[PDB]
């Protein structure tokens, strides 16, 4: 069993009101769905990612990351976001992340292809 | 079949000499392995991600992203990188990406948890 | 007079307990000092930057950015941070920012030269 | 005299065909102008920044950063870019950078306020 398999698995909410539902596998897998409260998005989108299933025991958080491609049965925003961050357990559990959102562009517009931001996920909104 | 399922699937090399081997599924899945030429890494690491299986037909690239957690049978660097970018087909096919590498840290060191960079992947090194 | 010359000029504090003291000039200049509560830093460091002295009047924030090179009379951390963000006026005035911290490295270590994060600045801590 | 005062001062060109003209002061100052080959920009824009005037002598590059607010006598793009990077001397001198471009936005659009990219500057294009 991954050290934080149980801690990570479940439903998380960010500061924008988005919903991230994930299952963490014993050997580092992350599968789930993401629903964005903002942007060119509707309903749930597949996500997959990875996490460190054997983190340091020194009080450090647990490194993880995942991707959503913004295509589902309702919409295609020709874009993909990746979240990179760490899970922190305890009464105030939180997944703190930075993210990159890249659109498909022409070569001429590629300089402006990628947004950066930060999302913090909590178990209760 | 994803528009670029065939274009994406295969072996890619970046400017550092890293090797990314990926299979793109018809409905947006990315699975594979990553071997880093640099950092606290040895041999192959699992990766998963997503791509836009129906990109714009206007000459735009194809949005995609993936994650590696830097734990395998040889090492655990308590970290995860996500690559966010776009695939561009044609004689000079390339996956252009920006990435975020987050380590597990204490809360005191969390301000310095995350590296950012950029990798460009080609079919021949 | 810059629209937010008065709003921006003064002392700001971030979530880490750092202190940013800045003067905004009528034609877009930012000068001041920065004192970091964290990292390889002691006392004040020079900063300079720029801001949009004629922002949109539609309720948008005011774009701005500044740099600190982490060399002063006490220390040299061979690094520089740039903050890019927007100032938002009103009872809850805030400067919201993302930042890049680049160290001087050898070419071999250049892939790991740059940290990314986010600071939010307030008028009262 | 800053170690790389002479090396940095002058005209640089990036991969997009932009022109950066800068003067480095003996005590870490950077002043100059920037002309973008892309985006909502015309002619030169003021820039200011900082650099490490006493870098490591171990072959490491020289940390530096600067800002442009995208307002001049011709246009106002209500935005500011900061470049964070390192200067590398020698026959192939280069300033390697990552950058953040923040627009002024409403609070509702703030999640999409900031672009990230990377520019490499050379002495000859
Ligand atoms: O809008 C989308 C799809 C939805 C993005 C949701 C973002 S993902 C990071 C953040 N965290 C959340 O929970 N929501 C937001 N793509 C797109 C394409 C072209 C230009 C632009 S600006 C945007
Ligand atoms: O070193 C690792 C594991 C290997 C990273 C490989 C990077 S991933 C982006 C880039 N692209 C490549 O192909 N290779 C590089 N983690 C780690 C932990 C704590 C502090 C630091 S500085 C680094
Ligand atoms: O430590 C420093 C100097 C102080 C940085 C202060 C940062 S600036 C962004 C953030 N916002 C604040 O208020 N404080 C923090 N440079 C350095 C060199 C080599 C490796 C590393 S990891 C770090
Ligand atoms: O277009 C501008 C002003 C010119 C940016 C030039 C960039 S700065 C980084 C890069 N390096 C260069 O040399 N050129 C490019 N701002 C703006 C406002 C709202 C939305 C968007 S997408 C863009």
């Amino acid at each position: 069993m991954g050290r934080d398999q149980a801690g990570i698995t479940g439903t998380w909410y960010n500061q924008l009101g988005s919903t991230f539902i994930v299952t963490a596998g014993a050997d580092g897998a992350l599968t789930g769905t993401y629903e964005s409260a903002v942007g060119n998005a509707e309903s749930r989108y597949v996500l997959t990612g990875r996490y460190d299933s054997a983190p340091a025991t020194d009080g450090s958080g647990t490194a993880l990351g995942w991707t959503v491609a913004w295509k589902n049965n309702y919409r295609n925003a020709h874009s993909a976001t990746t979240w990179s961050g760490q899970y922190v357990g305890g009464a105030e559990a939180r997944i703190n992340t930075q993210w990159l959102l890249t659109s498909g562009t022409t070569e001429a517009n590629a300089w402006k292809s990628t947004l950066v931001g930060h999302d913090t996920f909590t178990k209760v909104k």
